[PDB]
């Protein structure tokens, strides 16, 4: 049930079907948490009826914006909307004509996930870590059946919220380290690369946030995947949860675990985490 904006005549149109519009009235916007494609990311609370005012992350597209540039961020809102799941972020709505446009999207207290991981360096259990990674691939495991491939999966991709629980997002708008090989050189994006995409996750997780293939360039690191070259497990990363990565990485992608798989794997070694090792 992903119907694609792209193939939808045009948001406006596309936000109007999957974004529910907001009042800019009830958005608070408190501080800056970043910059983004299109203008800042900031917090802030939304004010629902009947319903405590909700804590809410507000990307802004910035004023003299082309009705391009317009059409492009709200693409991302098109996409977001389509999707329930505990592990994809959550949209709480959009504001598209008559005041400052925005994607009002849930609060996620600990931002980024590689951001919040490289902050707090060594502080979580493989058995947590293993947790994060299970969350992340029940949202892939839900945005594949459900016919969406994210092209861009990353750490600095998924937001953890204040339980630690990671959720799937950055949506747009319908690299190369985090990118499988037959999608770099022939553009072939499906499941199977969001797979390869889920390893580098899995190294960059049980790394505590550092960047695949560390110094090598974009160059150096297609050469090295051409040649066999695959990322060593991280300081107390197991080695099952290692081999995981490894499946991930496979040449021919059919060989590649399904999220569904990566879903029970993860699930074994949290439950009995000596796994992680035989």
């Amino acid at each position: 049930t992903y119907i694609d904006p792209e193939t939808y005549e045009d948001p406006n149109r596309a936000v109007h079907q999957f974004a529910k519009e907001l009042d800019a009235s009830c958005i608070k916007i408190e501080r800056v948490i970043g910059a983004g494609e299109f203008g800042e990311v900031c917090s802030g609370r939304l004010k629902l009826p009947g319903k405590r005012d909700v804590a809410v992350a507000i990307k802004t597209l910035k004023v003299g914006y082309t009705e391009k540039q317009r059409r492009d961020f709200l693409c991302e809102a098109s996409i977001m909307g389509q999707f329930d799941h505990p592990n994809v972020v959550h949209l709480e709505g959009v504001v598209t004509r008559g005041k400052p446009v925005m994607i009002v999207i849930e609060f996620m207290e600990n931002g980024a996930l590689d951001a919040f991981l490289r902050k707090h360096d060594g502080q979580f259990t493989v058995i947590q870590l293993v947790g994060m990674l299970r969350g992340i691939a029940a949202g892939m495991r839900y945005l594949a059946h459900m016919g969406y491939v994210h092209r861009d999966l990353a750490a600095r991709n998924i937001l953890v919220n204040s339980n630690l629980v990671c959720k799937v997002s950055d949506f747009g708008l319908s690299p190369v380290r985090w990118t499988a090989p037959e999608a770099i050189q022939y553009r072939k994006f499906t499941s199977a690369s969001d797979v390869w995409s889920y390893g580098i996750v899995m190294w960059e997780v049980m790394s505590y946030g550092e960047r695949p293939y560390w110094d090598m360039s974009n160059q150096d690191v297609i050469k090295a995947i051409e040649e066999g070259y695959r990322l060593p497990a991280p300081m107390d990363c197991p080695a099952g949860l290692h081999q995981l990565m490894l499946d991930c990485w496979q040449k021919e992608r059919a060989e590649r675990p399904k999220f569904e798989q990566i879903v029970g794997i993860l699930d074994k070694m949290i439950r009995n985490p000596n796994s992680a090792h035989h």
